[PDB]
């Protein structure tokens, strides 16, 4: 089982005062916390052990490029990848995404194709395809939404033709908390030979999440959201895909050589698609959160989260005209908006109140567009949430309707 | 004046035992240590004040974005810019020639047109040019190299025609120590109205720098080669041109409005083009790397390294068989080979010794054709290395040549 208090006293941000009032952060779903398990693992190889990594001959910089390819081991095994030459460092869920939609997308989706996308897709992993259908003269599909946050299924028969080149779709919604069924639209996908990029950037840190088991041909995730540093990412992609996509970004370390009259070759993939310098410092706190989350259990944190949103649901049915949009099994999330009072002043005083939520259109116009509003209250529920947290938040919506009403 | 004391005082790796000797880092060009002020501004960050940073309306994300457009000013200010807005965060140096390669390049070098870059560029200012012209049909034109590691700018009225779009050219070369006379070169590139980007990822660690005297149109550097994190680097682009520029990557934070069925706006530019969360950490420990080295003076700085430059200059003449590659005021970096023993052996030995040198071809195999070698040495010799630290490489070398001789 699992001791939230135990949790909440490994992240020093937890402790802060805002406004004078003590923080209760409900904005994990935009980034979280981090635990001093993961600042100090970084702090400590800047301390101790840096050097470039391009596996240099010394041996502070041997050392380091095998931190660095142990991290990538290491994080293959979370995701149960096949092989740890099968993950590619990013920057974030969005760079991998980009990376794609260029490197597979442009020698495979030709004038005449189609992709589809869903309704609920976060900017992320709508742009990139759009910009992919400008350049080569496909077409943008979409699955569209129900009223409860849930994808029409019934569409798909109508989307999906021999033309259809990719299925990019996301395993869990950042502003619904709605869980998309991955493994039965992967084999619908297969079996018209379109790939499924799977936006995982949501999933990773509320529950176990394997590849293989899902059969997904491209999955990508955001370190920031998995408790761990900024500016890193995972983009997974089955080896046999991998293998054939030429690189996107330019320059070392993704060479086999250069040559100003007989051109230049590259090396082989996974490294093909890391050029210059890696986020050595972030590649490093990764790993540590990577341990850190593996340690509480996956599970533990599902169970724990699990019970917190139940409580929530439960406590808001108190809270007069309030709208929540989303499935009742929602993981994470909470998308609400407050009678006819605008997000945004909603937003401003549960900040006022010290308490951190996020409004505006969460990176989902389409969403936010197929609901009729312009802007959402969203509150994230994470692993070092409280109930007490859930009872100001509760509260607060409580004031807020009786002043402003 | 100058403490080297005083400085190697706040670099927690310098006192640290390689092989069970005391570590000289003599690597500081391929990425540089990092000082305890650097290392804490960003746990300190990680610890107290960490949020997602899209202007959200709450405490700590407010104050989060507010701390990162300070940095880029700050930054702006350090190479002098005339705004801030003409700074882009990138994930270093190779990101940024990338961008420019891809968002400028791709819209303004058509079939027919040359870009000219030198014989002695860093494979991340080669590629994305090579990838550039193939994509676009243009031709890659070379200046070529002296022996004395100077470029031949005799060639330049053979190179420079009416349909050269482009120089890419570096500052400081990273193996030679060779600076390049850019503020001339810029003048000629502009006569045929060709833009110039310098690639000054080698010079912002050793002197003043000033994007508004070059007259540079594009300007770009690493963080972690200037004493700062990993992850993060600066592309400069002069207004005029970063307003027409399309964006490369897209996603969240990028655009102005998304639409499934009227397409997508783009925002304006710099942020047009820092698609999803930045490296928040890392830009905040950039910041703080730049006041680093403000404080310490860059003019401080330079006549040091100057110093310790002249000073090894002259110790290494009483080693057997060195050759050395490159002119005489060369900054930074010495590149050699000792006798016939391959550079990967050198290096072995010095890194026995417990000093970290670079042996390879440093990301420059056009640069070591020229010269006829596969591979050599490199020693960096930066504002916190010493005499001493001089003298043992000198032994070292010694040593090597009686033992292997
Ligand atoms: C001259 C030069 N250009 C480019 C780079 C690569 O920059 P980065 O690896 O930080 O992207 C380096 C290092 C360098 O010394
Ligand atoms: C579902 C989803 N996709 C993409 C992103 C963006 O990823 P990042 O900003 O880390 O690049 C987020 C955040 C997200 O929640």
């Amino acid at each position: 089982i699992f001791s939230v208090d135990k949790v909440r006293a490994d992240f020093p941000v937890l402790s802060r005062e805002v406004n004078g009032l003590p923080l209760a952060y409900l904005d994990s779903a935009a980034s979280a916390q981090k635990p001093s398990q993961v600042i100090d693992a970084e702090a400590e190889f800047y301390r101790h052990g840096y050097a470039a990594v391009h596996r240099g001959i010394h041996t502070l910089s041997a050392q380091a490029t095998e931190k660095m390819e142990n991290v990538r081991k290491r994080a293959s095994l979370f995701i149960n990848a096949r092989s740890a030459e099968e993950l590619v460092f990013v920057a974030g869920t969005t760079e991998g995404i980009n990376l794609v939609a260029n490197s597979w997308g442009n020698s495979n989706v030709r004038a005449g194709d189609n992709i589809i996308i869903s309704q609920m897709e976060h900017h992320a992993n709508i742009v990139p395809w759009q910009m992919l259908c400008a350049r080569v003269g496909a077409e943008l599909r979409v699955i569209p939404l129900n009223p409860d946050g849930t994808l029409q299924l019934e569409t798909l028969p109508t989307l999906f033709d021999e033309k259809t080149r990719l299925l990019a779709i996301t395993h869990v919604s950042n502003v619904l908390g709605t869980e998309n069924p991955l493994a039965e639209m992967i084999t619908l996908a297969h079996q018209h030979g379109a790939k499924v990029l799977v936006d995982g950037a949501q999933a990773v840190m509320h529950h176990p999440v394997d590849v293989q088991a899902l059969d997904c041909d491209f999955y990508v995730f955001s370190g920031h959201k998995l408790y761990g540093p900024t500016g890193i990412g995972i983009l997974y992609v089955k080896e046999a895909l991998l293998q054939e996509m030429p690189p996107w970004e330019g320059g070392g370390s993704m060479i086999a050589t250069v040559s100003l009259s007989e051109g230049t070759t590259w090396t082989k993939a996974p490294w093909r698609f890391e050029a210059g310098t890696p986020n050595t410092g972030g590649i490093i706190g990764l790993g540590a959160a990577l341990e850190y989350v593996s340690a509480l259990g996956l599970n533990n944190i599902a169970e724990y989260e699990q019970n917190l949103m139940h409580y929530a649901l439960s406590q808001l049915e108190s809270v007069p005209d309030l709208t929540l949009y989303g499935p009742q099994n929602r993981l994470g999330v909470i998308a609400f908006n407050l009678g006819k009072h605008h997000a945004y002043d909603v937003g401003s005083f549960l900040d006022n109140y010290g308490i951190a939520v996020r409004t505006g259109h969460h990176c989902a116009m389409p969403l936010m567009a197929y609901y009729n509003v312009p802007a959402m209250c969203r509150a994230s529920l994470a692993m070092y949430n409280t109930h007490e947290e859930v009872d100001r938040l509760v509260t607060g919506l409580q004031r807020i309707h009786r002043l402003l009403g």
